[PDB]
């Protein structure tokens, strides 16, 4: 059973944009999701400050980067909160709608791509780089779920029966022909200490073969 829907217009607007402007600066994307990723840790760690059993779940909050040469994808894995199906629908939890309102008066007075983050829409800073994006997420309240998106106006949600997650989100890249440069061990050392250095949970990058 999978569930199929339009973007709102100003989201495809956005995403448009992401995908046909010319920008060099690609390379931001992983900070971004990052930064997301480092948002929902420190959800669900305040949420355990009261309520302990909020990590029955899983209690190891970190970030872990997967490149996978064979599938050409980039996975992004983190224990944070999760997300619910209405979040999912709902612009993966953002406030997509104003925060791209935002944005693209920014950018008519001078702002460029890479402030994206600056406005709440960072997710999708992800097609900068990949021609589609999997999203797999598990929340306390709701059970696991997968959303996919190629762009082009619609973006599908269905049951996840995959590899159960425990608890957190799973951002999968299926990285574009020219931007395989993502996938070697070097060039995300490299991304990682100049824009994420200062991230507070322990971020692993897994090598291959
Ligand atoms: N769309 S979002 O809520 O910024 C997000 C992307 C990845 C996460 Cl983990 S949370
Ligand atoms: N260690 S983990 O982030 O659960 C993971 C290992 C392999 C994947 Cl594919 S996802």
């Amino acid at each position: 059973e999978v569930e199929t829907f339009a973007f709102q217009a100003e989201i495809a607007q956005l995403m448009s944009l992401i995908i046909n402007t010319f920008y060099s600066n690609k390379e931001i994307f992983l900070r971004e999701l990052i930064s997301n990723s480092s948002d929902a840790l420190d959800k669900i760690r305040y949420e355990s400050l009261t309520d302990p059993s909020k990590l029955d779940s899983g209690k190891e909050l970190h970030i872990n980067l997967i490149p996978n040469k064979q599938d050409r994808t980039l996975t992004i894995v983190d224990t944070g909160i999760g997300m619910t199906k209405a979040d999912l629908i709902n612009n993966l939890g953002t406030i997509a709608k104003s925060g791209t309102k935002a944005f693209m008066e920014a950018l008519q007075a001078g702002a460029d791509i890479s402030m994206i983050g600056q406005f709440g829409v960072g997710f999708y800073s992800a097609y900068l780089v990949a021609e589609k994006v999997t999203v797999i997420t598990k929340h306390n309240d709701d059970e696991q779920y997968a959303w996919e998106s190629s762009a082009g106006g619609s973006f599908t949600v269905r049951t996840d029966t995959g590899e159960p997650m425990g608890r957190g989100t799973k951002v999968i890249l299926h990285l574009k022909e020219d931007q395989t440069e993502y996938l070697e061990e070097r060039r995300i050392k490299e991304i990682v200490k100049k824009h994420s250095q200062f991230i507070g949970y322990p971020i692993t990058l897994f090598v291959e073969k």
